């Protein structure tokens, strides 16, 4: 109770900013997020002994694929945490809880395989979730988890608060599909800009929640250069072997996942930073003005990009 998680003093400084790297040191990882937790939410918001049970169950149900894996959940967690330190008054105490958890969680049993090859291989996932399909999964796997015993951090929750938190993480990781987060943006874009967009209607709340957990999930893209182009690498090969997979189903892959065309990787980031990042963070600090450093440090990676290719590096 009177046990507080404290970090080595630059960690300390440097995890309440956008940019922040949670480092190479695996076994910091879960103290990194009860730390955010407990500032985020509070020291009685989980039974400490639960949480860790349930945060080392988690990492367990994360597999060893390049990109997809325990770095990337605590990670997207991270950039949840500074969006919510940075907008204290807006965020509801069911809303705190859930949406860390939703982060550490989005991801469940990634195998490093996108919805489309799980559709073409048809996987058995692919017949129990016609769309959305590892997002229903990663939702199944969460619940599962919060179910084995002594697993149950929101206990102390009352049956329909328990169903509103758990509503919450539904909804955030079904959000993480990227198929979804166009319309989403389109909506929100529109209630903006007609003075419609209202934080009481709880439809509105939803799309506004959606789009934070695109923003978190994409953060790769908001991190100093070093990180972001070494991060870029794991993304890719993923693709790459899933591409490997398509061309052994006798389907070419897009050029994305084809590891022949790694040379058009510099001209591939900069249409993702226009058609997905860049739109995705101005729409966000459009809505959440101290959000703002997140698209600032993608309009500098999407410059570093630019040099890339005009081979100024
Ligand atoms: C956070 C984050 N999330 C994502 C998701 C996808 C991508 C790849 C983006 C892309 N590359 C290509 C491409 C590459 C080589 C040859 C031909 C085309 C196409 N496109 C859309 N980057 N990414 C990042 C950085
Ligand atoms: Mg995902
Ligand atoms: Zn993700």
């Amino acid at each position: 109770g009177l046990m507080q998680f404290t970090l080595p003093v630059r960690l300390c400084k440097e995890i309440e900013l956008f940019h922040f790297d949670i480092g190479p040191f695996e076994n910091m990882w879960p103290g990194i997020f009860v730390y955010m937790v407990h500032r985020s939410c509070g020291t009685s918001c989980f039974e400490l002994e639960k949480l860790c049970r349930f945060i080392m169950s988690v990492k367990k149900n994360y597999r060893r694929v390049p990109y997809h894996n325990w770095k990337h959940a605590v990670t997207v967690a991270h950039c949840m945490y500074a969006i919510l330190q940075n907008n204290h008054t807006l965020f509801t105490d069911l809303e705190r809880k859930g949406l860390l958890i939703a982060c550490l969680c989005h991801d469940l049993d990634h195998r490093g395989f996108s919805n489309s090859y799980l559709q073409k291989f048809d996987h058995p996932l692919a017949a129990l979730y016609s769309t959305s399909t590892m997002e229903q999964h990663h939702f199944s796997q969460t619940v599962s988890i919060l179910q084995l015993e002594g697993h149950n951090i929101f206990s102390t929750l009352s049956s329909s608060e328990y169903e509103q938190v758990l509503e919450i993480i539904r909804k955030a990781i079904i959000a993480t599909d990227l198929a979804l987060y166009f319309g989403n943006r389109k909506q929100l874009e529109e209630m903006y800009q007609t003075g419609s967009l209202n934080l009481n209607n709880q439809s509105h709340r939803d799309r506004v929640i959606g789009l934070m957990m695109t923003a978190c999930d994409l953060c790769s893209v908001t991190k100093l250069w070093p990180v972001t182009k070494l991060t870029a690498n794991d993304i890719y090969a993923e693709f790459w072997a899933e591409g490997d997979e398509m061309k052994k189903l006798g389907i070419q892959p897009i050029p994305m996942m084809d590891r022949d065309k790694k040379d058009e990787v510099p001209q591939g980031q900069l249409g993702f930073y226009n058609a997905v990042a860049i739109p995705c963070y101005t729409t966000l600090t459009q809505i959440l003005p101290p959000t703002e450093p997140l698209l600032k440090a993608c309009r500098d990676n999407l410059s570093q990009w630019e040099k890339v290719i005009r081979g100024e590096e």
